[PDB]
């Protein structure tokens, strides 16, 4: 269709221009003002100290982050590449998830990680959207145990439909959204809205990986990090679900 | 037209994904390892550094110095172009509709976080529909393509079954070709990275993983004419075709 086609495709382009223009109404002061502190320290620095050069302080200040991205001192000994983030590192790549907080820095790595998504990612896609409605028949499945009460005086069968099938999507929505973000806070020690920020992130693996629930499982988290990535596959499996059971209902 | 089947074939593939990512994270381990974290042990040595460069300041006052750029980093700050102009704002909205969401710029305002959740469940299945859009207008070019697959492929000695396996291997190669051996020979040439950096970037960024490590558009230098306008539609026709590709293969 000719007509249908350029509609959504002017409407995409539109929405990337609003979208685009309220985020820079919304990060730019915040930016103009950081990079003004940082031309504020950079003086007094350079003015309470003569013999530091205005190079030399500004070498220092690159070597600061420059080294220090990606990892701080304001993370007790912990490896990068232990088999707890590398088994972390290939989830985020075969969930095209990608948060990136660990960056891979050997070329020999960076061919592997390159084949291991070609074929890592149609695998994963496949198990993904397998146990999707297997995990989501079967529990839309208990749902009709309490559809059996749930059909008695003045009950409507085709509301018994409706009132199971926005249920299905509450305590859904609600045991993988909800759930994972009141754990989030009290673990990670996020506000209530980074972790919404950091589900919601991570489920629609756009993955920006400011925030990552896996850095570092204290040293008595019993399963912690094995149940993140738990929450992950059948956290994605189960939206995915959702965002496709909607997309045919979306038909008309 | 779905198969349940996972009775017993979900749990072979399953245990096989887990051995996959075990795998792959071994070989990983042993890839990454040697070279391993920067953390703690840099800043503690260029710290030391100053110290013996510079005698007329005192570890005390370099110590705030830390805290007061580091508060500044944790803002947007840029050691020695602006990180949410027109460009690199409309290319963080790109990154989160294409869910590849690079990271290299973050979100810092609690009130464009909170904006960025909803566009993000709103944008994405509106440019999934769109990427679409591109596989199935795309589909009436391979309409027209099943007419050249007949004629001239199977004329020597090459079957005309497997002719469908081997005339689309031309459609699949000169679109391999269009959107990822070109841009790999563009970007060492504008972004100066290696070889392989560049299929590096190419490949991470059309499977949507976005590492965020390498970025073809941090800055179209002062006299790029339409670089960045053809990085994102390197991005949207290059989504656009292997979702068509990867459509047309589901027979
Ligand atoms: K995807
Ligand atoms: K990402
Ligand atoms: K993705
Ligand atoms: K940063
Ligand atoms: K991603
Ligand atoms: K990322």
């Amino acid at each position: 269709r000719s007509t249908t086609l350029l509609a959504l495709l002017a409407l995409v382009l539109l929405y990337l221009v609003s979208g685009a223009l309220v985020f820079r109404a919304l990060e730019q002061p915040h930016e103009q003002q950081a990079q003004r502190e940082l031309g504020e320290v950079r003086e007094k620095f350079l003015r309470a100290h003569p013999c530091v050069s205005d190079q030399e302080l500004g070498l220092l200040i690159k070597e600061v982050a420059d080294a220090l991205g990606g990892g701080a001192d304001p993370q007790s000994s912990h490896s990068a590449w232990d088999l707890g983030s590398a088994f972390f590192f290939s989830i985020t790549i075969i969930t095209t998830i990608g948060y990136g907080n660990v960056a891979l820095r050997t070329d020999a790595g960076r061919l592997f990680c390159i084949f291991y998504a070609l074929v890592g990612i149609p695998l994963f896609g496949i198990l993904l959207a397998g146990v999707g409605d297997r995990l989501g028949s079967s529990l839309r499945h208990g749902i009709g145990h309490i559809e059996a009460i749930f059909l008695k005086w003045h009950v409507p069968p085709e509301l018994v439909r409706v009132l199971s099938a926005m249920l299905f999507l509450l305590i859904g929505c609600l045991l993988f959204v909800l759930t994972p973000t009141f754990v989030f806070c009290y673990m990670e020690d996020w506000s209530k809205l980074e972790a919404i920020y950091f589900v919601i992130v991570t489920l629609t693996t756009v993955g920006f990986g400011d925030y990552v629930a896996g850095a570092d499982p204290r040293q008595d988290s019993p399963a912690y990090q094995p149940l993140v990535w738990f929450w992950i596959l059948l956290g994605l499996a189960y939206f995915a679900s959702v965002l496709t059971t909607i997309g045919n209902w979306l038909r008309v």
